[PDB]
Formats: structure tokens, C-alpha cells, sequence
């Protein structure tokens, strides 16, 4: 849970836009990937 | 993961405002509870 996020956590690069690639890379359900998107304000709030 | 969310998922009641109580109830890390908050637009977007 928290460990997977620490590694998955990273700069707001293009991988953030494609959360699926991150779930596929770590083979985790959209839940963990979605939570990271929700924590990143840039990915969550649009403008 | 998805199973825990299904049960934890519910109407936007007061429990949604207090995500901790939900994590304590199901003994899950803020990650799962936070993801539910991010999925609920009312809890995520404020106004
Ligand atoms: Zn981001
Ligand atoms: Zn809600």
C-alpha cells in the first residue's frame, strides 16, 4: 500500500497523465493508481 | 481492494466527511479511504 505508492510516486510527468501504465507497471488495481492521481493536485484539479 | 470499496462505498453521508472513521471501521490504510473520497465528486470538489 504505502510502500507501492512511495515508488510509484514521482514527478508530475506524462506517466501521471496515464495512470493505467503505472497500474500495469506495478500490476496494482486502479485503486492505488487512482489514489496517487488524487494526491497530486495537478492531476486532480485541472485549472 | 475493490471488494472493500464496494462495502465502504455508500451515500455521501457524514461518514464521507470523516474518512478516518471509515479506515478505522475496516482497518484499512488512508489509501483506500482516500481513493473513495477522490471518487466521490462531492467530497473531492468543494464548490
Ligand atoms: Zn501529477
Ligand atoms: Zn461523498
Amino acid at each position: 500500500f504505502l510502500d507501492g505508492i512511495d515508488k510509484a510516486q514521482e514527478e508530475h510527468e506524462k506517466y501521471h497523465s496515464n495512470w493505467r501504465a503505472m497500474a500495469s507497471d506495478f500490476n496494482l488495481p486502479p485503486v492505488v493508481a487512482k489514489e496517487i492521481v488524487a494526491s497530486c493536485d495537478k492531476c486532480q484539479l485541472k485549472g
